[PDB]
């Protein structure tokens, strides 16, 4: 009753698509290679964000079992700890990234069902893919934009699960810059440089700080207070943006292309309602977003995990 588990690929060849320096502008053709070539990782991502989310609604343990295999059966074959073979950027590893967000969060939210032998087999795995995205970002040469808060995340989720102090250190460390990156007006300086999609790289920066918020929550620690809720005002930027984008629209000089927030409103509206501002957002709701770990309304309301 657990169905075969794709093989794993030691090796990702993904492709960007942006022809602009602002990374604003698709070419479709090279969207569609991308998407042809990450399939089989967007599959497996949302899979295992699904038997995870499955868990997470009835508490069945089989449920967790399958995700739990699954895990175990990319960890055995050695799942993306290959080649992340450059074609026009760093495309490769913003995948493995983003790969690691949702198998870490999965594995987070199945870990109370995990046996010695489970945890043997993912756990250095998941430590292997976080050591190994954490080494891209100690060379001062690369851009610590939303790419590095996205990075954090899946380090943040590995440490919790894994039980690894240095990586969640390093994973605080990520959550901290784009803290310290929000300026006074709600504004991220990198993400404002992205013309057309300036509010949507916004919202796409503060998904995973709110993630990474709440992955701090379930340790006992509250880093939303960080410089003075300085990621409120990112929230009440992007929200704002969502209702009108004129703000955006003067600020980069061009027409913000149609936005709607994110899946991070279930969590944030529940720590910072702000007068409601976030309720017409969750009513758009349910949000499914696999390398956020998956079904948010549903971890929103009945937690990340069954039990602490
Ligand atoms: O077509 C979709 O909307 C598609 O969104 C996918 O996620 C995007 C993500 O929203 C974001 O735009 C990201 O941006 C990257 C970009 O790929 C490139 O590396 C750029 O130069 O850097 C960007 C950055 O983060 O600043 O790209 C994501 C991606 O997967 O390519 C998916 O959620 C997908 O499932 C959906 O259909």
């Amino acid at each position: 009753a657990c169905p075969a588990p794709p093989p794993g690929q030691p090796d990702i060849r993904a492709i960007g698509y942006y022809t602009d320096k602002a990374g604003s502008v698709i070419d479709p053709a090279l969207q569609q290679q991308n998407k042809d070539a990450t399939a089989p990782l967007d599959r497996y991502a949302a899979d295992v964000a699904r038997m995870s989310d499955d868990y997470l609604r009835n508490g069945d343990p089989a449920a967790a079992q399958c995700t739990l295999s699954w895990l175990g059966a990319w960890a055995d074959d050695g799942a993306m700890l290959g080649q992340m073979i450059r074609v026009n950027n760093d495309q490769s590893f913003y995948m493995r990234q983003w790969m690691l967000d949702a198998v870490a969060m999965a594995y987070l939210k199945v870990h109370d069902q995990a046996n010695p032998q489970q945890r043997a087999r993912i756990d250095p795995w998941l430590q292997k893919l976080a050591r190994a995205n954490l080494a891209y970002w100690d060379n001062p040469k690369r851009r610590r934009n939303n790419h590095y808060y996205w990075g954090g995340l899946g380090v943040l989720a590995t440490g919790l699960a894994t039980d690894d102090d240095a990586l969640w250190q390093a994973g605080h460390a990520a959550f901290q810059k784009g803290i310290d990156d929000i300026q006074d007006d709600g504004s991220l300086p990198l993400e404002m440089a992205r013309g057309q999609r300036a509010l949507h790289y916004h919202d796409y920066a503060l998904a995973p700080l709110v993630m990474m918020a709440e992955l701090a929550r379930l340790r006992g620690q509250d880093w939303y207070a960080s410089r003075n809720h300085a990621i409120d005002r990112l929230a009440r930027r992007v929200i704002e943006g969502s209702r009108d984008p004129a703000w955006f629209n003067q600020h980069t000089g061009a027409a913000q292309l149609p936005l709607q927030a994110s899946g991070w409103v279930e969590f944030y509206r529940l720590r910072s309602p702000d007068g409601g501002v976030f309720d017409a957002a969750h009513a758009r709701g349910p949000f499914h977003s696999p390398r956020l770990g998956g079904d948010l309304t549903l971890m929103a309301t009945h937690g990340i995990v069954r039990t602490p």
